[PDB]
DNA sequence: CGCGAATCGCG
DNA sequence: CGCGAATCGCG
C-alpha cells in the first residue's frame, strides 16, 4: 500500500488523556495547515480524532474535494463509518462542550454523504503523519 | 489514561 | 454450563 500525497491528513494535540484537546487538518504534500480546532478543556484522544476526521470531511465536502483524509486512529476511523462515537467519557458540565461537539458531527454524519475515502495512516511504514503536534 | 478486541459469575 | 458483564495491546 502506498502513500497518497494528494490528500489530507488530521491528528490532535493533547495535554493529557483526558485532558485538553486540540485538532488540526494539513494538505500531506505541502503540510499546509488547511483547518484548526481551538483547545477544548476537556475531552479524550479519541474523541479529539473522530471530530478531526468529521472537521475534514465537512471541509472536502464544502470544497467538492475527492482528497482522501488519513488519519492515524484507526478507533476514530471506525467510529466514523459506524456514525457513532464510543466514547465512555462522563457527560457532566466539565464536559459538555467535546460532548456537545461529538454529538453535532454524529448528528452531521447521520445527515449527509460525503465520497472521500477515509484512510489509516500507517507511522511503522511511513513516519509520523503531518498533521502530528510533536 | 481510552479505546477495540479478546474470563467471570449469576441465573 | 452459555451469554452477557466485567484484561491485553497499544497509542
Ligand atoms: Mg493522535
Amino acid at each position: 500500500e502506498e502513500i497518497i500525497w494528494e490528500s489530507l491528513s488530521v491528528d490532535v494535540g493533547s495535554q493529557g488523556n483526558p485532558g485538553i484537546v486540540e485538532y488540526k487538518g494539513v494538505d500531506t504534500k505541502t503540510g499546509e495547515v488547511l483547518f484548526e480546532r481551538e483547545p477544548i478543556p476537556i475531552g479524550t484522544n479519541n474523541m479529539g480524532e473522530f471530530l478531526a476526521i468529521v472537521h475534514g470531511l465537512r471541509y472536502l465536502k464544502e470544497r467538492n474535494s475527492r482528497k482522501p483524509i488519513y488519519s492515524n486512529s484507526q478507533t476514530a476511523i471506525k467510529w466514523v463509518k459506524d456514525k457513532k462515537a464510543k466514547s465512555t467519557l462522563v457527560r457532566n458540565e466539565e464536559t459538555a462542550l467535546i460532548w456537545k461537539l461529538v454529538d453535532e458531527a454524529e448528528e452531521w454524519l447521520n445527515t449527509h454523504t460525503y465520497e472521500t475515502p477515509i484512510l489509516k495512516w500507517q507511522t511503522d511504514k511511513w513516519g509520523e503523519i503531518k498533521a502530528d503536534y510533536g
